[PDB]
């Protein structure tokens, strides 16, 4: 089909940061789930905080999905933030579905709010997710770094406020087309 399969890969942020604007990157992927969930398409949940978790493995069920939402519903955030981490489990997942030969999306939930070893593992693993043909988001949260989600996205273009709303969601749907 003329119809272009996609894979999207959310890789959400449930630090102690953004503990209390956890429902603002619930709502995003709520939203995003439904109102730009064509046929065709897969969708991954994976949250990081001290350690990278795959809420949802890659799937296009729409059960599996509703119930993948439930489980993000249910998420206490709480730790540091290894964003390299939660990249990681995306990277994996998009090379087991064919890598280069998929076209696959990640679209990352956070404050930018790097420490440490963080940011260059994040930019490295974030270098490897575009290595495997993926094209990477960075939607910021509350008071968000701009630079560090500019060097973790593909560009300055690929960043965007979680407070745009549906405008937001709708720049990110029409970017990813
Ligand atoms: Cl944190
Ligand atoms: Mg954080």
């Amino acid at each position: 089909s003329a119809r272009r399969a996609f894979d999207l890969y959310f890789v959400l942020d449930k630090s102690g940061s953004v503990a209390n604007n956890w429902i603002e990157i619930y709502n995003f992927v709520q939203q995003l789930a439904e109102r730009f969930v064509s046929p065709e398409m897969r969708l991954s949940f994976i949250v990081f905080s001290s350690q990278a978790t795959i809420i949802l493995p890659l799937t296009g069920d729409r059960g599996k999905i509703s119930k993948g939402l439930e489980d993000l519903k249910r998420v206490s955030p709480v730790g540091e933030t290894y964003i390299h981490e939660g990249l990681k489990l995306a990277n994996e997942q998009i090379q087991k579905a064919g890598g280069l030969k998929t076209s696959s999306i990640i679209i990352a939930l956070t404050d930018g709010k790097l420490d440490g070893l963080v940011p260059s593992y994040a930019e490295k693993e974030a270098k490897i997710s575009r290595s495997l043909g993926a094209s990477v988001y960075a939607v910021g949260v509350l008071d968000f770094e701009q630079a560090q989600l500019e060097r973790i996205a593909d560009s300055k273009e690929q960043v965007f406020p979680v407070k745009g709303g549906f405008q937001a969601l709708k720049g990110i749907i029409n970017s990813i087309l």
